[PDB]
């Protein structure tokens, strides 16, 4: 499976933070925001990944992450000339996707919880249909909202409904089979002027092929869309990492743990970083 990170947009709410930095280049505690959705695609077993951003920001992501060889993966880049909708990812990424299935993750989403790696690899290995991930939230009108059965069967899906049909947000992580490219070409802009991922999911729902996994109250799903929520997410990660010997979304660690790179290769990455705690972390891991 291939994966795309949609890592553009204006980040208007975070102004002036986003006047000269992409929202997805801002810190979440100790690492750039984009590390977090990238880690999710890596843990799903996805090694061929396209990162989409604005004309100004795309080369900044490429500066940060490179072509992926350090992580035993392939990273490519594409520009989105205007933030015209999530569904544009599959239009921009058409040549990249080819005939393959593809996962999409939103650049400003932070997922964390027990059992997630297993859940990801399951979804990544499903060959047909769309898999979306629901989460019970306080203000469901702020999100795509999914309404489902006692058996977990989807009934409806709506983008930012004024009257939400349930409390379950549709989070920014989606797994699709190859139909999604032609689906995305056939949707049209909503009232917000955007080619909506919710309309991609509606197409699968019409076919009876939209499948929801509920993440559960024990899972953390945050986004960094406001100054307050960005700061809370940073605090959340700090609290986790302080207690444990372990980092969240440490890309080099994940590359090693997923078998994408060797112990020796991890040492080589750790060497030029031994001057900081991050390199020290990687080196301790290599020597375990
Ligand atoms: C519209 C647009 C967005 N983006 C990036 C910026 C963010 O990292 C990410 C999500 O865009 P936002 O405009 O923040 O999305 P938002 O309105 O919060 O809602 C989206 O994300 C929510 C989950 O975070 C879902 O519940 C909604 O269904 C989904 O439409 O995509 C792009 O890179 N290109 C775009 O065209
Ligand atoms: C391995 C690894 C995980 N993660 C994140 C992904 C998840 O949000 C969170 C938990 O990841 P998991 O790999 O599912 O670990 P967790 O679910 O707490 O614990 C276990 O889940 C299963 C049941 O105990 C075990 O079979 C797994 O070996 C073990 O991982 O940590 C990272 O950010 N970095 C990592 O290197």
């Amino acid at each position: 499976m291939k994966g795309i990170i949609l890592s553009g947009g204006s980040g208007t709410r975070l102004y002036p933070l986003t006047k000269v930095v992409s929202k997805q280049l801002l810190p979440v505690y100790d690492k750039p925001m984009v590390y977090y959705p990238l880690s999710v695609l890596m843990l799903a077993g996805i090694k061929d990944i396209l990162i989409i951003s604005t004309p100004e920001d795309t080369p900044r992501f490429e500066q940060l992450l490179g072509g992926g060889s350090e992580l035993g993966i392939s990273l490519s880049y594409a520009v989105q000339s205007s933030p015209d909708g999530l569904a544009q990812a599959f239009i921009i990424g058409e040549e990249f996707i080819g005939d393959d299935n593809v996962a999409l993750v939103l650049g400003d989403n932070i997922f964390y919880g027990h059992g997630f790696t297993e859940l990801l690899q399951r979804a990544a290995n499903r060959k047909s249909g769309a898999t979306i991930f629901g989460y019970n939230v306080k203000d469901p009108q702020r999100f795509g909202v999914v309404e489902f059965d006692e058996k977990g069967k989807v009934i409806s899906i709506e983008e930012k409904p004024e009257e939400p049909k349930s409390s379950y947000a549709v989070t920014g992580l989606y797994f699709y089979d190859n139909r999604v490219v032609d689906i995305a070409k056939n949707i049209t802009p909503s009232a917000r002027g955007e080619l909506e991922i919710t309309d991609v999911n509606k197409a699968y729902l019409e076919l009876g092929e939209l499948h929801v996994e509920l993440l559960g109250r024990g899972f953390a799903w945050l986004d960094t869309g406001t100054h307050e929520s960005l700061l809370q997410a940073s605090q959340f990660i700090e609290t986790i990492e302080k207690r444990q010997s372990l980092k969240v979304a440490c890309l080099e660690e994940i590359a090693y743990r997923m078998g994408y790179i060797s112990r020796e290769q991890l040492i080589k990455l750790a060497e030029p970083l031994m001057k900081n705690e991050y390199g020290q972390y990687l080196m301790n891991l290599a020597h375990r």
